[PDB]
């Protein structure tokens, strides 16, 4: 479901996107 496109990407801002 569309949650899984964003959730982390609100939720914080795509953590580990930045940290990898």
């Amino acid at each position: 479901g569309l949650f899984g496109a964003i959730a982390g990407f609100i939720e914080n801002g795509a953590e580990g996107m930045i940290d990898g």
